[PDB]
């Protein structure tokens, strides 16, 4: 029941579709080069079509094309970025060579929605509200975003919201260099490589979120890794004996014990004139042991989001298989695995 697709330059580079998809248009340069907003005729909802190129030229680039695709294959969220649509005009396993993703069209990242602005609480209920029902559903699965900062939440409108680029994050060290936003919502453990990080990586992230979303402004814009630890512990305070020996790295802890010690600040003087059941969530999602960070699901029922919690209406994912993490496979074979992957393929109701 293969469709009719039609060939099409964008960014200079041929997209070839099925015919459902029309007025394809480029949405952006940069990482945004090789997605498309679309209208699919079949659904009547506006998509975004990201296509993977050569996504078989290495090893570690065939199993990056397996890994995003069984991702977003596993997605049934509305807080998540998941599939509509995935497609390649491959007939065969031998010319099978392109994949082309399809999911909704938001339009927009949590900065174009706020940067350098303050927004109201109840705005700030909502937006956290949905971002913490889809992180309970992608941490239920035992899937750790990892990277999750305002351009990685993408939102529509009327401010509706889904997360996406999870569990991908594989940035150069680089990109995460000096003054930039790719290290400012990561968690302390994570950012230095003090011990086998967990998903409770992410709640640090939301913290850091709506923090900003509360001031309007960067909750710890680091100028390095050091910098931005010193920010970090100026505010949540050094750490405690306990918190020392669960740091793995002897170097990492021998430098985080060559630190003046500082106490925790009272969050009610930093976050002024903040909803009191903000703070008391702020305090409980900045915490430095992550062993001690509340998770999504007790986030959740947090007093601060009661207009929107619903016991009955915050699911949770089936079992994701990452057994594939630790194998060492051929290109071909990790090839192979992402097209059986494409071929079965169930469209959503
Ligand atoms: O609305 C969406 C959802 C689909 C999407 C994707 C996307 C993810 C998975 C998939 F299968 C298909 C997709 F189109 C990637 C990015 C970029 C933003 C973060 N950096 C990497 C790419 C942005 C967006 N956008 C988006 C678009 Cl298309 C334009 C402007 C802002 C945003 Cl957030």
């Amino acid at each position: 029941e293969r469709p009719t697709f039609y060939r099409q330059e964008l960014n200079k580079t041929i997209w070839e579709v099925p015919e459902r998809y029309q007025n394809l248009s480029p949405v952006g340069s940069g990482a945004y080069g090789s997605v498309c907003a679309a209208f699919d005729t079949k659904t009547g909802l506006r998509v975004a079509v990201k296509k993977l190129s050569r996504p078989f030229q290495s090893i570690i680039h065939a199993k990056r094309t397996y890994r995003e695709l069984r991702l977003l294959k596993h997605m049934k969220h509305e807080n998540v970025i998941g599939l509509l649509d995935v497609f390649t005009p491959a007939r065969s396993l031998e010319e099978f060579n392109d994949v082309y993703l399809v999911t909704h069209l938001m339009g927009a990242d949590l900065n174009n929605i706020v940067k350098c602005q303050k927004l109201t609480d109840d705005h700030v209920q909502f937006l956290i509200y949905q971002i913490l029902r889809g992180l309970k559903y992608i941490h239920s699965a035992d899937i750790i975003h990892r990277d999750l900062k305002p351009s990685n939440l993408a939102v529509n409108e009327d401010s509706e919201l889904k997360i996406l680029d999870f569990g991908l994050a594989r940035h150069t060290d680089d990109e995460m260099t000096g003054y930039v936003a790719t290290r400012w919502y990561r968690a302390p453990e994570i950012m230095l490589n003090w011990m086998h990080y967990n998903q409770t990586v992410d709640i640090w992230s939301v913290g850091c979120i709506m923090a900003e979303l509360l001031t309007g402004r960067t909750l710890f814009p680091g100028t390095d890794h050091i910098d931005q630890l010193k920010l970090i512990l100026r505010l949540v305070g050094t750490p405690g004996a306990e918190l020392l020996k669960k740091i793995s790295s002897e170097s990492a802890r021998n430098y985080i014990q060559s630190l003046t010690q500082m106490p925790k600040m009272n969050f009610a003087n930093v976050f002024i004139g903040a909803n009191p059941l903000a703070v008391d969530l702020l305090e409980k999602m900045l915490v430095l042991d992550s062993d001690k960070r509340i998770t999504a699901a007790q986030a959740l029922a947090h007093a601060y989001f009661a207009q929107y919690h619903d016991p009955d209406d915050e699911p949770v994912a089936d079992p994701y298989d990452q057994s594939f993490e630790s194998r060492d496979l051929l290109i071909d074979e990790w090839k192979s695995l992402t097209y059986d992957e494409v071929i079965s393929f169930v469209p959503p109701p």
